[PDB]
């Protein structure tokens, strides 16, 4: 009924700057609660999977080297309709098109080194929470 | 020529949760000014020709016993066009379809438990402060 | 046990200026609930026996003008031991020693046109708000 | 390649108010650079040049009276499209139409002194910046 | 010489509540960095040993299973001499010796449902995080 | 008689990392005007008379490098007792003892690499103001 949940990353940008508190704040006064937060560099053998579909693409090596450089930060988050509201309060992944008032059209500049990652649909963001938290993990 | 005053409100999950500062601030910073702030309940006296025209609804009287649950906070504000500039910058009372930057889009998640009521129009907002804020409560 | 009571004040100088919305914040994100909030310009009928204990002074006729030149915001608050975290909270009176993080400390300047009144004691809180709020006028 | 510098100046109205630190914030956290930071009134010798093009209005002379009422600052920015960018993060002249989130959209009411100006187009960017900072007034 | 690492973690009230943000970004903008971030219940095997000096206490079951409510947020920061500097920028436990500007002197109310716990010293932080975070937890 | 005027510079570790606009609001909120606002690095020129006090000392030709390092920022204010009130509310160069709520106990860690100096004197003020600030940037 309001139990589906989502996932949203931050990339090494956003911590070797340093937002998170911003990026968490912009969902916690709106009410959504959080089941997972979880911190890791997460290797290689998580950004295999995560952009399995992107495999076949010239600029993945570079991208998931970039993502791979530092240590990033996990979370989950639920309410209603949480998968929709969270993609278009993140902000369109190109800059140039992003209205104000959302978190990737308020601190990303270049399409290349983007801030944010979110579950497009509930499919993506169950496996995707699959691969990455256990079910322990995840709290209510 | 901009003495046009309208109305804002504060729902009993506003108050219960505690949003007030920001929600003054939004239109203290904008420039309008304000020349009437009640406090009260308003018990169902007056929640009932507010809502005249949303009588003959299935919700009509589960949303009013929810608005009479608690305390409602009750703000005029005066500018040029305040009545439209209001209501855009609160955003649309569906959370759905809600950009960011906007009370209501940035606060309020379900279409049921809104957080926000605000006068769509002159006459609507002169009939509600004559229902509701006596001549003499108001300032100049 | 927990329904103490205080009173906090805004001079014409911060609505003139406009700084009602943090002011409230700085009670409301503390966790404090409010009581009471009435606006006015309080004439000159309740500007005699709030202080009545400084009618013996030089500045008290000059001071007394500059509070009844605009209107000013009245709320009331209640907590735990809430008066003497107020006015600890507000800060001292004179600038000079006023400690940041306060918002007497963080909003004034000079000693004269101060900012923020509040209650110093229990008795006092009580007697000013029988002063200005009939008792139909608060809420629980 | 990421060289591009654009102009932001401040109207007489946003410092006798004053709101410059949230205006430096929302570029400075943002990511932009800036190059160029100074303070003037610019007499009328700049404020004809300036509106060369607007010379041909009859607003012209109320509004070159008006800016030149006060001391204006002026601000230099340098990113990816950062001249695109801080037009529409700035938000339209006309309030009526501007959506939240931008700068003018958030802080401004009247079309007649508005708050922000800025370059339109890299060209118009230039000339105004060498009209107005002397190329060893900037910095790298 | 700078690699001494502090435990902060949060309360069932902060997060019921909801304040992390702000009590990250207390943090994030002051300098220091993080190297673990784990979000848990922890049950009662480590709400044990955590308050083994504090077992000969009338008040230890109670408040054990206050805190055992509900999930509680733990945080590793490290810095120059940063565990002195998180429990004065914290502040102290009985808010009514609490001055402003600090974490629990700005959102604390009662000493008996307090809101943050950290480590005194070098030795109970290290400590703590042995018996919470596991060494491949923590980065670098 | 309230004319007395004030200077805060920036450290080239404040403007590297970015902060000039809460530095700026933490002065425009209070009230203080500012009459000047320069921007440049001051080559080795200036930064051996601000410092002549201090040449006598081992540190100075590192310190003054690193202040060389990169460009700095240069205000000043005037209001009642400002010269007092900004060293109060800027916090002791040492953050070991540096009360929260200002700005160098916010953003600074060690005593090395500073970010804020401020006059300490009325003479000092003068002075330094005299050595950087031509009398016709100044306003009013």
């Amino acid at each position: 009924a309001n139990c589906e949940r989502t996932f949203i990353a931050i990339k090494p940008d956003g911590v070797q700057r340093g937002l998170v508190g911003e990026i968490i704040k912009r969902f916690e006064q709106k009410g959504f609660r959080l089941v997972g937060l979880k911190f890791m560099q997460a290797s290689e053998d998580l950004l295999k999977e995560h952009y399995v579909d992107l495999k076949d693409r010239p600029f993945f090596a570079g991208l998931v080297k970039y993502m791979h450089s530092g240590p990033v930060v996990a979370m989950v988050w639920e309410g209603l309709n949480v998968v929709k509201t969270g993609r278009v309060m993140l902000g369109e992944s190109n800059p140039a098109d992003s209205k104000p008032g959302t978190i990737r059209g308020d601190f990303c500049i270049q399409v290349g080194r983007n801030i944010i990652h979110g579950s497009d649909s509930v499919e993506s963001a169950e496996k995707e929470i699959g691969l990455w938290f256990h079910p322990e993990e995840l709290v209510d």
